[PDB]
């Protein structure tokens, strides 16, 4: 009963003009036998009668309207949330070209493994062919991709995570480039059996091909595994292509701050995994006269403009959020964006009137359906009422604070670029960096206490080529170009604490006065100390009015303790070993330089 690709139902209607887009559809449902294959169009209509068909299937239920306008819960299975680094990969045709911080396998020897894998995966399933678009469909050269996935609730995410369906697949043409992305959750069905709510197999595979700028992923549903623009594309993929082609595919958030003389500055920060990349992106300013606009709060591709500054753009289309931890308080931009609707929530608990939560939010509700069914009751059950790792996914457009400039092709010039991570001691609350080159050192070495673990650029786990190769690029980047252009680069840490275990800053909205400080610097209207490690602003530089803080306790925030950068030299040195044979000399000029000024 294998079925020839010209007799699969669907393929005798799909579109023509891309031959090669077909030709590569043919040959996929040659492979895995879906009973059939759909075209996504990204319509309102669509989606309503995906999401029927989810609610039917048990994967969504739909939540209260009055509470969230046309949203949904899904809850997954245990088993496909647990963490997969070990089954990601990069497969250059050269180990070295993958480099330390990723893990190969031969090309040859993982598309065997894969393609035995897909043989048939899809058999009672249908196989969508979703076209989409990374970032605004007015771009110079617009980074276009498709994604054949047998998940219909993969279908639904990626509408709202990226620019999806009919203008994607026009802006195609009948030629043009486009990154082919197969996904399949490894469950196939026999004709009439009986599917479960969230399929997946215990076999997972998430892997890229950089020179043919192709993802396979197999077995899993969830997340960045399965909607393959959110960190396959955004990132791995990207930043081999940015390599290839001179520009950054880079883990920043995007920020739009405007002064109280009413100019607009852009910022573009790099933080590792909960170091606070929503929370400044959405940031709310303490201090008079100064305002936030949000572009972005996880994926930034910069690009040099003919004016020579470099220019942001979010290649996303909406916002897939960590749900635990957001809250009213915390940050209520999110929130708004949230209770627009239009958003699927995985793995959080469901009240009594069809509302969603999770911890942290406020509410205190005394009975809850918890993540996996469960009954769970206020004070008393032992479990997460969500999964501490449960997601929001929801349109970018909703956001309350988004900047007009959110879908424009140009993107936004970057005025600052920050990187940060969470640490106990040693690094200051900001510094600025002497250059570029001193810049992309800070960035090279950024550590996390997530034992301080270095996440360069935060891109440890989405690198799609060499570390060393990548660290040049920046260099090179900076090189080539007018050096009064380039972004200045800032190193921040919101999260050094004094000895009784208390932040010795208060954060979050109070950032804005550390953003002024930068904006300042900037203009040349801020001075600073200069230490061995950078320029970094003194108690009396930042604008602490109407912050009711123990200025000693600031100052020990901005302390630059020669002892304590003694001891990070062997910890950045041991790393820069690791980094290998491509550690860019340039890299290792910084390290000596940093070692003489500390004597
Ligand atoms: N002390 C302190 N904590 C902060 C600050 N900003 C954010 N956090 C905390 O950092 C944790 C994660 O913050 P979040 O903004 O979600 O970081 P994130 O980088 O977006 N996580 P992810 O990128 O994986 O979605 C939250 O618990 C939040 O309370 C800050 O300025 N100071
Ligand atoms: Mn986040």
């Amino acid at each position: 009963s294998h079925m020839t690709s010209a007799t699969i139902p669907g393929l005798d209607t799909a579109p023509t003009n891309h031959q090669g887009l077909l030709s590569w559809v043919e040959e996929v449902a040659e492979l895995t036998q879906p009973d059939r294959v759909v075209f996504t169009d990204g319509s309102e209509e669509e989606f309503q009668r995906l999401c029927d068909q989810l609610v039917e299937a048990g994967t969504f239920i739909r939540l209260n309207p009055e509470k969230h306008k046309n949203s949904y819960l899904a809850l997954s299975d245990p088993s496909d949330v647990a963490r997969v680094e070990s089954r990601t990969y990069i497969c250059s045709a050269k180990e070295i070209d993958a480099g330390p911080t990723n893990n190969w396998m031969d090309p040859g020897e993982m598309r065997s493994i894969m393609k035995d894998l897909y043989r048939g995966c899809m058999r009672g399933r249908t196989m969508y062919v979703v076209p989409f678009c990374m970032g605004p469909l007015g771009a110079e050269d617009p980074k276009l991709g498709v994604e054949i996935t047998d998940s219909e609730y993969v279908v639904v995410s990626m509408r709202t995570m990226t620019r999806m369906g009919k203008a994607a697949l026009e802006k195609m043409g009948d030629d043009g480039f486009f990154v082919k992305a197969l996904h399949s959750v490894g469950a196939p069905l026999e004709p009439g059996q009986k599917d479960v709510a969230w399929p997946c197999s215990e076999t997972k595979y998430i892997t890229h091909f950089p020179e043919t700028r192709e993802i396979w992923s197999y077995g899993s549903g969830y997340g960045g595994n399965a909607l393959l623009g959110k960190k396959c594309y955004s990132l791995r993929i990207a930043s081999a292509m940015a390599h290839d082609e001179g520009w950054l595919a880079e883990h920043m958030l995007i920020l739009k701050l405007i002064s109280p003389e009413n100019k607009a500055y852009y910022f573009a920060a790099a933080f590792p995994s909960a170091c606070g990349k929503t929370n400044l992106a959405m940031l709310q300013p303490t201090i008079p006269g100064w305002r936030a606009e949000t572009l972005g709060d996880d994926i930034a591709w910069m690009r040099f403009g003919k004016d020579g500054r470099l220019y942001a753009v979010n290649p996303e289309f909406g916002f897939f959020g960590v749900a635990p931890g957001t809250n009213w308080k915390s940050n209520p931009n999110a929130m708004r964006t949230i209770a627009a609707g239009n958003t699927v929530f995985t793995n959080v608990a469901l009240t009594d009137d069809g509302d969603v939560w999770w911890e942290g939010l406020e509410g205190d509700p005394q009975h809850l359906i918890d993540w996996k069914g469960n009954d769970w009751y206020f004070r008393e059950t032992e479990t997460n009422a969500a999964h501490p790792n449960s997601r929001y996914c929801t349109p970018m457009s909703q956001c309350p604070i988004l900047a007009p400039e959110w879908d424009d092709p140009q993107g936004v010039p970057i005025s600052g670029i920050l990187f940060g991570g969470r640490r106990k001691t040693t690094v200051p609350l900001v510094t600025e960096a002497r250059d570029w080159q001193h810049g992309v050192f800070i960035g090279a070495t950024l550590g996390s206490e997530q034992n301080v673990r270095r996440d360069p650029m935060a891109m440890l786990p989405f690198l799609g080529y060499n570390v060393g190769d990548y660290f040049q690029h920046w260099i090179n980047l900076g090189k080539h170009a007018d050096e009064s252009k380039l972004p200045k680069v800032f190193f921040v840490n919101w999260f050094r604490r004094g000895d009784d275990g208390r932040f010795l800053w208060p954060g979050f909205g109070e950032n804005s006065r550390v953003l002024k400080w930068i904006v300042d610097r900037i203009e040349h209207k801020a001075g600073g100390a200069t230490t061995p490690i950078g320029t970094v602003p003194a108690v009396e530089d930042l604008d602490l009015d109407g912050l009711d803080v123990d200025a000693a306790d600031v100052a020990a925030a901005l302390a630059v303790d020669a002892d304590e950068w003694r001891q990070e030299l062997p910890l950045i040195e041991e790393w820069l070993q690791f980094v290998g044979e491509k550690l860019p000399t340039g890299v290792k000029d910084e390290f000596d330089a940093l070692k003489e000024r500390l004597g």
